[PDB]
């Protein structure tokens, strides 16, 4: 959840 690990 909340995108790819990227950001979150």
């Amino acid at each position: 959840f909340x995108x790819s690990x990227a950001l979150l």
